[PDB]
């Protein structure tokens, strides 16, 4: 629409209707030139990694837009308003806009850098609406819109992995040229818009359960069902066998017949947040729950949605069963427990097994008396990994303000309960990837013709504004609970700083991860 | 077929914002003290990155070589085979769960 | 609720108009970094602002016979004129002027 006319406005807001909330977020992005406009083949051959870390793939000159975290859309106040008042929520629709494009030319001479406007340069943008590209969103990568609307963010580079045999490729390894797509070319007066509708996904549960699964009975009335209570005489003067049956009573609630089972489990190793109680070894790889796929092992991390610990055991967490967010000023490698924030799944103890303990015990032999004068005592074994049994009920992992929103469900023949293990909404057709790059501008060509492809380019980057608007459907509480509920609250106390604010240096920080499960409902 | 593996669905250039427990001992090695050291999910270590999905179910079978000299000198087609119990009589699974026949180069 | 400094106390006063320059980042690195941008292109902005206020007046209706006290300029040879610029171009206001000059019966 011209050089001197803005192609969009700043739309950063949150509107709460009766059963919907619409969150709008605008951010300022910077996109550099990646790979010098080259597609590069990347692998682990030069890295010299272990067999488990081998890979083969490609690095493209494109960047992508990521808004797959909840704090890209919700302020902490909006998140608190959602989680303190709603029993569930899900996304309905989204709008994406890209506007106010500025391409900047950079020249460095004698150490000093000049930046100018390039009014005739373009950025190519396209949305992969048919999911023809590898989906790298949903792997919890950096590069999302920053939580604070004042922050300017760099656009992450696009790259993918394909089938590999060690550090080598195979015949079925794919290569994707992203220039083989129709792109919209944007000069400084152009904008880009894109709408998307979410499929009907189940509401995420912003509630805990007020009852436990093994405590669903009337505590005053007996049962009409009997169970075997004693196989020996109760008197004890003699030690004779018997078959004595008792009625299901509130005195013994552990032996009452029940209708349902706790969800599946895959036991993790128990690590104490107090380092002195941990074994003096590494055991982060040798003692960890991992799966085998094509000969190379992968840590589960976090796997099945299970309770982090029991009651009065907050000092323990599963070794790779929890989502760990880093605070600002946390290093990339071997940072400290003080620099990370470990989440807790304490609210799903009502239906899910504890992550660090067995599902239960199982009979492993036939008990018998002496006759065949070889008496066989009954024997049980611990069940550490339990798959889905009929009658099982469970809760999924919680979502966090700092955590992912959705994940693409793999296009496979079968999948069981396709809810992402990091938490969120599993979508068969997720929001498509928006891919953006600067169109290469060649430098001065030679006077004589050369068929060698161009390698000298004018160095430039681009900047602009991006808006994402998501409509979310809410599921209101309808509780008849009498006593007040647990709510997420700010701490009232004199503190050097306010939580979820900037410091005197201008650095936005999030003190803690906030989940969703504060309200309760009966099981 | 799939052009990607399930444990290789990440961007190989960008790190994660999720941390994992990397060391429970001191990295220096001069002393052998315990610790709690956390690393960020990075393309260097792809096996320890948090992931969203799991491989399908399995029911392990016995491995037989097409080259007969590498097989054990016994029958074991019934004694060493995966089978299920139904009403007191056993039945070979054959072929059961859909799993890969072998690994790479095997 | 009349302000103690003087003036009109408004429940909904004229709202604040807030303005800022949109940040323009400098050259980003070749490799991706999740650290927020700190290098910006240094710039400012200039422009024109217009404010138009309509005021309602309440005219005197006095029956006073003698002349009223009025705010007046002093007639006298002076080095400068009041409420003007000097030879250096500096606008100055010699005195504060109130409003209460006309009179009315109590």
């Amino acid at each position: 629409d011209g050089v001197g006319n803005a192609s969009g406005n700043w739309h950063c807001d949150s509107t709460w209707l009766g059963d919907r909330v619409i969150t709008t977020s605008t951010r300022t992005w910077a996109l550099p030139t990646y790979n010098n406009h080259l597609y590069k083949q990347i692998s682990s051959a030069s890295t010299g990694a272990s067999n488990d870390n081998h890979y083969f793939g490609y690095s493209t000159p494109w960047g992508y837009f990521d808004f797959n975290r909840f704090h890209c859309h919700f302020s902490p106040r909006d998140w608190q308003r959602l989680i303190n008042n709603n029993w569930g929520f899900r996304p309905k629709r989204l709008n994406f806009k890209l506007f106010n494009i500025q391409v900047k030319e950079v020249t460095t001479n004698d150490g000093v850098t000049t930046i100018a406007n390039n009014l005739t340069s373009t950025v190519q943008v396209f949305s992969d609406s048919e999911y023809q590209l590898p989906y790298v969103l949903g792997s919890a990568h950096q590069g999302c819109l920053p939580p604070f609307p004042a922050d300017v963010f760099m656009i992450p580079q696009y790259g993918y992995l394909t089938l590999n045999n060690g550090s080598q490729a195979v015949g079925r390894s794919s290569f994707y040229c992203l220039e083989y797509f129709p792109s919209q070319m944007l000069r400084t007066g152009n904008n880009f818009t894109f709408s998307y509708t979410f499929e009907e996904v189940p509401f995420h549960s912003s509630y805990a359960h007020s009852q436990s699964l093994d405590r669903l009975m009337n505590p005053l009335i007996d049962q009409y069902l009997y169970y075997l209570n004693r196989t020996q005489n109760q008197s004890g003067s003699a030690q004779n066998k018997d078959l004595l049956f008792s009625r299901g009573s509130p005195a013994g609630m552990s032996v009452q017949p029940k209708n349902w089972l706790p969800g599946p489990c895959y036991r993790q190793q128990r690590v104490s947040k107090t380092k002195t109680d941990n074994n003096n070894s590494n055991f982060t790889w040798t003692g960890a729950s991992k799966y085998n796929l094509n000969g190379r092992e992968s840590i589960i991390n976090p796997g099945t949605a299970m309770a982090s610990h029991k009651d009065d055991e907050d000092k323990f967490f599963p070794m790779s069963g929890v989502m760990i967010f880093g605070k600002e000023s946390a290093g990339a490698s071997n940072t400290a427990l003080d620099n990370v924030m470990i989440t807790d799944e304490e609210e799903i103890k009502a239906t899910n097994p504890v992550a660090t303990e067995r599902f239960g015990t199982v009979a492993v032999n036939f008990q018998s008396s002496s006759t065949v004068p070889f008496k066989t005592d009954p024997a049980t074994g611990d069940v550490h990994a339990m798959g889905a049994l009929p009658g099982m009920v469970w809760q999924d992992r919680d979502v966090y303000l700092q955590g992912p929103i959705w994940a693409k469900i793999p296009h496979t023949d079968g999948h069981f309960h396709p809810s992402p293990l990091m938490g969120g909404f599993g979508l068969k057709n997720p929001p498509p990837q928006i891919l953006i790059k600067n169109t290469p501008v060649p430098a001065n060509p030679p006077a004589e013709f050369s068929a060698t492809k161009f390698a000298s380019f004018i160095t430039q980057y681009s900047t602009g504004q991006v808006s994402v608007e998501i409509e979310w459907e809410l599921q209101k509480e309808n509780s008849k609970r009498w006593n007040p509920e647990v709510q997420y609250t700010s701490n009232y106390a004199k503190s050097a700083n306010v939580d979820f604010t900037v410091d005197n240096n201008g650095l936005y920080t999030e003190p803690r991860p906030i989940g969703t499960r504060y309200l309760t409902r009966p099981l």
